[PDB]
C-alpha cells in the first residue's frame, strides 16, 4: 500500500534514511510502498512493513516515525503498532492511532513524520492519509 497526504495531494509517506517524512515524486518509489501486517501488539492493529527492506517497521522513537530492523521486545512491538481509525479531517480518509500512546497520531509537520497530539484543524488535517492498494 501507499499513502497520499490529504492537505499536500500528491505527497506520500516514504522513507528516506531509515526515517519517514512525505515527499512528492519519490524516487526509488518503492521508498513509498509498504506491506501491511497485523499489529505487531495486537492484531485488530496495523504494522506497516517495509517493501524494500524486510523484517523493518516504520515504528515511532522520540515521538519521530522511523524505519527500524525488527527487535524482539514488547516496546519495539508497542511502538511499531497503530490503529486505523476514521481520518480527522474526513472521515472518509484514515487516521494512525498510536497502540502504546493513544492520544498520538501519525502527523506530518515541515514534511517529517512524528507521532503528536491533534489539537487543531491544521493537525487534523496533517493527520489525515488516503490509502492507496498498489
Ligand atoms: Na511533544
Amino acid at each position: 500500500m501507499k499513502f497520499e497526504s490529504s492537505n499536500y495531494r500528491g505527497y506520500y509517506i516514504r522513507v528516506k534514511s531509515f526515517s519517514g517524512r512525505i515527499d512528492p515524486y519519490v524516487n526509488p518509489v518503492e521508498d513509498s510502498m509498504f506491506k501491511i501486517v497485523p499489529g505487531l501488539a495486537d492484531p485488530s492493529c496495523i504494522s506497516f512493513e517495509s517493501k524494500t527492506y524486510p523484517g523493518y517497521y516504520l515504528k515511532h522513537e522520540n515521538f519521530r516515525v522511523i524505519l527500524k530492523k525488527y527487535e524482539d521486545t514488547d516496546l519495539f512491538r508497542e511502538d511499531a503498532t497503530f490503529r486505523v481509525v476514521p481520518g480527522w479531517a474526513d472521515e472518509n480518509m484514515i487516521s494512525f492511532q498510536s497502540y502504546n500512546y493513544p492520544y498520538r497520531y501519525i502527523r506530518h509537520r515541515d514534511f517529517e513524520l512524528y507521532i503528536e497530539n491533534i489539537k487543531t484543524d491544521l493537525d487534523r488535517k496533517d493527520a489525515t492519509f488516503i490509502g492507496i492498494k498498489v
